[PDB]
Order: C-alpha cells, then structure tokens, then sequence
C-alpha cells in the first residue's frame, strides 16, 4: 500500500497554521470546531472511499459519465479552483519552512520549492518510497510531540473542557473556525478518496466489496482519530503557550517552534520547520498528481504535468511579491476550500444513495441524513462567514 502518503492531507501547512493561530488567538474555544470538522472528515472519506469500491469509479468520473455537459464543466472548474488554494498553503508552507531553515528569502525558498516539486513530479516509486516514509517519520513524530506536550503542558482543564461547547468569539473566530473545518474537510481529497479505492478489488463480488468497505471503515477511523488527536492537542499546546500572554507575533508559524521548547529544548526550531517542510513538499506532491487525475475524470483528458505543476506555482509567487503574509494566506485559502465543501458533497451524497450506482452497497439511509445534515451546517457556516465579510 503506496498510496498512503496521501494521508498528509490531514497534516499540511493548512493544519499547523489554523490549529496554531486558533490556540493563540481564541485559547481553546476552538477545540469543539476541530472534533466537529474530524467527525465530518470520517463520515465523508467513507462515502467516498465506499463510492470507489461499489461503482469501480472515482466522484469525478461518475460526474462526467452521468451528469449534463454544461455541469460537468462547471464542476471540473471549481475542482481546479480548489486545486489553486489547496497546493497553495501547501507550497507556500515548503517555502516559509525553507526561510525558518536557512532564512533564505520567501521568494528564493518558493524558488527552491519549485525546483524540489519539478524534481519529485518526473521520479518513479523506487525513488520516492523512502522519501515517503522519511516524511511520515517526520511529521508522525511532530505530532506525537504534541500530544505529549498537550500533557506536560498543564493546561487549564476548566477551559479545555468549556472548549468543547460550540461557542463563537466575534467575528474573526467564524473565519477561522470555517479555516480549520477546511483544513480537515478538504474538497480536494473527497474527489481523490473515491479514485484511491476504485479499481482495488480482485474478485469484483458483492461479498469482496463488504470486506474492503469494512477494512476501510477501521483504517479510516484509526487514522483519522489520530489525526484529530494530533490537531487538537497542536491547538491546545499553542493556547497553553501563547494565549492569554501578549507574545509578538502570536500564532503565527515562525514563532509556532516555542510550543515544542519545553520539550524539544534548542532542537523545537528546526524539528518544526523540518516536520513543516516535508509536510509541504509531500502534500503538494500529491496534490499535483491528485489534480491530474480529478482533471481526467471530469474531462476525459488532462494537461502535462509540467503545465500543471507551472499554473498552481504563479500564485505562490504573486503573493510573495505582494509581500502578504505566509501564515495569514495559509488560513485565507483553508477558508476559500470550504466554500468548495458543499459542491464535492452533494455527488457524493446522491450517488451513493443510488443502486445502479453502488449494487448492494446501497448507503445506509441514516448515514444519507447525517451527510446531507453535515452538508447544510457547512453551507450555514459558509453563509454567515459571507454575511459577516460582506458587512452586517
Ligand atoms: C472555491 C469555490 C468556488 C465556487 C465558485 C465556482 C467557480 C466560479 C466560476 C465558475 C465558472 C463558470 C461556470 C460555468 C462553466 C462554463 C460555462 C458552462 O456552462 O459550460 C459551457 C458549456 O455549456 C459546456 O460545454
Ligand atoms: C485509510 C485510507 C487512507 C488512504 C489510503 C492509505 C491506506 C493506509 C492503510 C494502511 C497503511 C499501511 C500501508 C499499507
Ligand atoms: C463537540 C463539538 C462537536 C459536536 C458535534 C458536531 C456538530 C457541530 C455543531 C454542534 C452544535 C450542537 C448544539 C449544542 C449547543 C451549541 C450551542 C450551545
Ligand atoms: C543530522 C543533521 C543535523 C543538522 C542540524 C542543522 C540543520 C540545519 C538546517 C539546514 C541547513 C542549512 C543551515 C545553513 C543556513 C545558514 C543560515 C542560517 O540558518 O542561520 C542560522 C544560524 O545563525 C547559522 O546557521
Ligand atoms: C529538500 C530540498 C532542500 C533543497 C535541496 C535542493 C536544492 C534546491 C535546488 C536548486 C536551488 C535553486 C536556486 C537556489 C536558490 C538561490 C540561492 C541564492
Ligand atoms: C533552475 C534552478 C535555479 C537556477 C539557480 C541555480 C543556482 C544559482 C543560485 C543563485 C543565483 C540565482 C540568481 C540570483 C540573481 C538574483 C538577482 C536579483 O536581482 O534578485 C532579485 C530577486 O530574484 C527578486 O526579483
Ligand atoms: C490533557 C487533555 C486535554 C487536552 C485536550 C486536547 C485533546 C488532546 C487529545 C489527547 C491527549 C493526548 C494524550 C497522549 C498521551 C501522551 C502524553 C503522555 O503520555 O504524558 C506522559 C507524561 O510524562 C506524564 O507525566
Ligand atoms: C476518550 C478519548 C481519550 C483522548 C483524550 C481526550 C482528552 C480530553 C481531556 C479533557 C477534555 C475535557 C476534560 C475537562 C472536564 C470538564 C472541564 C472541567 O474540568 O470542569 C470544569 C467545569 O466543567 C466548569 O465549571
Ligand atoms: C474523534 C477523534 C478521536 C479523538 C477523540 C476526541 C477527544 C475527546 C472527545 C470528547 C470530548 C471530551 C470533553 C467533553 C466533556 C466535557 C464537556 O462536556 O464540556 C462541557 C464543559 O465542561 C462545560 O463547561
Ligand atoms: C542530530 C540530532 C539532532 C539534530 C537536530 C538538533 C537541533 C539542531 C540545531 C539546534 C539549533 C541550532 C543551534 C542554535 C544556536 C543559535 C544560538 O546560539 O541561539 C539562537 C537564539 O535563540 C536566537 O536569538
Ligand atoms: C501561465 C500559463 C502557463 C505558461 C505556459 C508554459 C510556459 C512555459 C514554461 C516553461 C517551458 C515549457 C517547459 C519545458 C518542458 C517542455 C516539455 C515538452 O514538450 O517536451 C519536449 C522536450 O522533450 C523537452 O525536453
Ligand atoms: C473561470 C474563472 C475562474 C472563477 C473564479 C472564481 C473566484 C475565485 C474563488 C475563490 C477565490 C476567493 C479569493 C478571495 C481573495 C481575497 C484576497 C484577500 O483577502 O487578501 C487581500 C488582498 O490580497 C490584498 O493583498
Ligand atoms: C450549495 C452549493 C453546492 C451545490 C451543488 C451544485 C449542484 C447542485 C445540483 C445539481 C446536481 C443534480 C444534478 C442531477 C442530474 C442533473
Ligand atoms: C457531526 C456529524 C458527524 C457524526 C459522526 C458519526 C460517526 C460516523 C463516522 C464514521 C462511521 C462510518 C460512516 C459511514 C460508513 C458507511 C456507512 C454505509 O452505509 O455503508 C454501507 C455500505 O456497505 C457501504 O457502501
Ligand atoms: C434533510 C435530509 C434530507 C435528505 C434525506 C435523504 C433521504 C434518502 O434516503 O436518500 C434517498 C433519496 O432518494 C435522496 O437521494
Ligand atoms: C450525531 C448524529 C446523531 C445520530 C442520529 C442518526 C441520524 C438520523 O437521523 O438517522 C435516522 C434516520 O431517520 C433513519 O433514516
Ligand atoms: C446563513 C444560514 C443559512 C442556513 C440555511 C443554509 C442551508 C440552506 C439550504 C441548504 C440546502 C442543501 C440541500 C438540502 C436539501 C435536503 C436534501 O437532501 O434534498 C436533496 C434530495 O434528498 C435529493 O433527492
Ligand atoms: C463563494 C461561493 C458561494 C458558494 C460556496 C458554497 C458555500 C455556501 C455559500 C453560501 C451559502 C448560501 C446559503 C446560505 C444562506
Ligand atoms: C429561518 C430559516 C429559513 C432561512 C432561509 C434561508 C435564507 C437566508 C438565510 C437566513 C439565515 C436564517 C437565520 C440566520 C442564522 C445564521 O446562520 O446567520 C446569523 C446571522 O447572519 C447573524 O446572527
Ligand atoms: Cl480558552
Ligand atoms: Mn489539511
Ligand atoms: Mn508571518
């Protein structure tokens, strides 16, 4: 099993820049955004997972072969879109790791960024196998990091447990919280979920379909707890650390090291920029490869990758050169990939709750009503999030 580097997702810059600037910022009033965003992220990855194993065909595929034209273009244009903002915290966030490593320029560590994702685009598996498990050792060990740290930092239990009541802290924590269930509930893995499972069967029977619907249900939740676990402790260490202080520049990713200092001691900022350089460079990898293939199920054809890898590149460099900052833009593009929630779910909802779409592996009605349910909270919190940007 190769395609587990995909996993990174779930720990890309986006990650460690909205479970950071959410500790600092808001404390812990965000802990139930994030235990909230991880229950969803379990219940869509399975549909989608669950999509690829009953019909043999990934989401954009089943657009494209039963969906109108005009629709399909309109559904492989906000695809791409997502493509931008996701590959964008995630190259963006190779190049900021590059500066806390070297204090080279964000412009020459974008540069370096594009020669390192130009190089891995072109390089087969034998190449690229232990650099995937050297990114999973990284980023893994980062994250049990902080749930240590979550331990031996003392936090306060009456907050950490107010924090998982739903609860808004002004206007700015709705962007935010709308960031962090985009750091988790990303657009761009619904699409790929279904085409990482499809094909993977061997004797195409109702009886096997079961079985890797079971196997996947376990490995789904078994990551996806650790990775929430991981999230919410990175957020609660840096409220422990930052909040309630006046520490300049708070939240932000180039001081994030100092949650790791009472463990890690002098080695918290390099580990952190390490662990947040093979997060970039590996998420962005995949999503480069992910976009390819979500363009050729939508389309029936595809770009070069060389094109691709070149157009998801520009707005790295356009902000840089605006001299924006990189862990604000971070949290900016989280936030526009979940206004691209509800558009990859609603396909996603229909047809597996369609039999000559998915045979006996028909959803279970419940768990229908509980997307459609999680669809229209996120609709809802996209929609106030706009009225409140909008004014009033
Ligand atoms: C991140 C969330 C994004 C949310 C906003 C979504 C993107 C907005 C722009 C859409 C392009 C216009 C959509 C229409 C696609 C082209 C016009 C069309 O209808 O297709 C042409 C023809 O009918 C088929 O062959
Ligand atoms: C769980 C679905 C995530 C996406 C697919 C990754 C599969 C990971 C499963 C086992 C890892 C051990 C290596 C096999
Ligand atoms: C523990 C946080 C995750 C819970 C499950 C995710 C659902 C998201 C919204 C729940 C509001 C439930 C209403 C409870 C009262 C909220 C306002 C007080
Ligand atoms: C087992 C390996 C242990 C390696 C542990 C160290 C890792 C250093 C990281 C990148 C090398 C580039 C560092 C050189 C860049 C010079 C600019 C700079 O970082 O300045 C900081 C300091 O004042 C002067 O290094
Ligand atoms: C993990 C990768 C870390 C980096 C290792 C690959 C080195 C980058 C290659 C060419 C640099 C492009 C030009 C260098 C930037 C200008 C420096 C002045
Ligand atoms: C394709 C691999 C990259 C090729 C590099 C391989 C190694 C050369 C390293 C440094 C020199 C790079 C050129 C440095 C000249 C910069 C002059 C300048 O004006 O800097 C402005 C800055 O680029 C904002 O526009
Ligand atoms: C403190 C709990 C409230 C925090 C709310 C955020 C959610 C964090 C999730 C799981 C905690 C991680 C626990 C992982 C256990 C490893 C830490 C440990 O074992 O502590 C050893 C230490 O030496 C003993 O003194
Ligand atoms: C089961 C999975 C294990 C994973 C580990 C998860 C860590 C969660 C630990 C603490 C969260 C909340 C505990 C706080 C209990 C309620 C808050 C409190 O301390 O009481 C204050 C009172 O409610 C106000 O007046
Ligand atoms: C799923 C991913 C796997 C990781 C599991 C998440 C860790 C904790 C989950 C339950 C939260 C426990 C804390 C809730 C009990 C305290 C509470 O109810 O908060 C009210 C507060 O005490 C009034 O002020
Ligand atoms: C081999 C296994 C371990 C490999 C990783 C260990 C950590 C590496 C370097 C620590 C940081 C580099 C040394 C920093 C010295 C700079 C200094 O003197 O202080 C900086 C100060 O914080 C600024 O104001
Ligand atoms: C803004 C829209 C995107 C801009 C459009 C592209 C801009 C040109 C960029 C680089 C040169 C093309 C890459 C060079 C690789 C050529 C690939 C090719 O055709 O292969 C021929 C030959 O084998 C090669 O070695
Ligand atoms: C077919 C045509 C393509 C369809 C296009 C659909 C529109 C793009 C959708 C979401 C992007 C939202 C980006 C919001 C930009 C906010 C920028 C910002 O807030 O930063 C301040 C500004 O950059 C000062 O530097
Ligand atoms: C709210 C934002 C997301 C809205 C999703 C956009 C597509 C909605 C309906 C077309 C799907 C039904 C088409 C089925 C046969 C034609
Ligand atoms: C706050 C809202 C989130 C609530 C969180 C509740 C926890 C549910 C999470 C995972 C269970 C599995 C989800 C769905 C798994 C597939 C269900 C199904 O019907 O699949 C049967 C068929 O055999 C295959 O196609
Ligand atoms: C609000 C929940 C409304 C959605 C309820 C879905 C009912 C269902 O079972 O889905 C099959 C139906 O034909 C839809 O495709
Ligand atoms: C948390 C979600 C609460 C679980 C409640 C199940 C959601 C539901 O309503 O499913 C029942 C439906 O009526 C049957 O078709
Ligand atoms: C600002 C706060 C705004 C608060 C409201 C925001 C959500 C409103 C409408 C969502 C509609 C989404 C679709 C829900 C329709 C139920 C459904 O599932 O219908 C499809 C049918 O089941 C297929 O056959
Ligand atoms: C910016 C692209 C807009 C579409 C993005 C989908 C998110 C839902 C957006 C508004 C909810 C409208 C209904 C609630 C009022
Ligand atoms: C009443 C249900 C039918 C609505 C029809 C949907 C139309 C517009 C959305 C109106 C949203 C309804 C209530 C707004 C709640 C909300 O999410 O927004 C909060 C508001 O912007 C500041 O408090
Ligand atoms: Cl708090
Ligand atoms: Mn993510
Ligand atoms: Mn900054």
């Amino acid at each position: 099993g190769p395609w587990v580097i995909a996993s990174i997702a779930y720990m890309d810059p986006g990650n460690f820049a909205t479970n950071i600037e959410g500790g600092a910022r808001y404390g812990y009033s965000l802990l139930w955004v994030i235990l909230a965003a991880n229950l969803m992220a379990m219940v869509i990855q399975n549909l989608s997972a669950n999509l690829g194993i009953a019909s043999g065909r990934n989401l954009p595929e089943l657009i494209r072969e039963r969906w109108p034209r005009p629709l399909v273009w309109f559904y492989w244009i906000q695809a791409e879109l997502v493509a931008m903002a996701t590959d964008l915290a995630e190259f963006l966030g190779a190049a900021l790791a590059i500066q806390l490593l070297t204090g080279l320029p964000m412009f020459w560590g974008a540069v370096v960024t594009g020669v390192v994702t130009f190089w891995l685009l072109n390089l087969q598996k034998r190449g690229t196998r232990p650099l995937e498990l050297a990114v999973g050792a990284f980023v893994l060990m980062i994250g049990v990091a902080y749930l240590v740290q979550v331990v031996l930092a003392r936090p306060d239990l009456a907050a950490v447990g107010a924090g998982f009541v739903p609860r808004l802290q002004g206007p700015g924590s709705a962007y935010l919280a709308v960031g962090i269930i985009g750091a988790t509930v990303m657009p761009h893995v619904i699409y790929l979920h279904s085409a990482l499972t499809q094909g993977r069967i061997q004797t195409d029977t109702t009886e096997e379909k079961r079985r890797l619907v079971r196997l996947n249900r376990v490995d789904v939740i078994a990551a996806m707890g650790l990775a929430g676990l991981i999230n919410m402790s990175m957020l609660a260490v840096a409220a422990a650390t930052f909040h309630g202080k006046n520490v300049e520049n708070a939240g932000d990713l180039t001081t994030a090291y100092q949650t790791l200092t009472p463990l890690l001691g002098p080695a918290a900022s390099v580990l952190f920029a390490v662990a947040l350089l093979a997060s970039g460079l590996s998420s962005s990898a995949v999503g480069t490869m992910a976009g390819d293939v979500i363009m050729q199920g939508f389309m029936g054809f595809h770009i070069p990758l060389w094109l691709r890898r070149l157009i998801t590149m520009l707005p790295a460099f356009i902000v840089i050169l605006l001299g924006m900052d990189p862990s604000s833009v971070l949290i900016l593009s989280q936030v526009i990939l979940c206004f691209g929630v509800p558009f990859a779910l609603v396909p996603l909802l229909l047809f597996t709750a369609r039999r000559d779409v998915m045979g006996a592996l028909v959803t279970r009605r419940s768990f229908t009503v509980i997307g459609w349910v999680i669809a229209v909270i996120i609709i809802a919190l996209n929609g106030y999030l706009l009225w409140e940007l909008l004014g009033g």
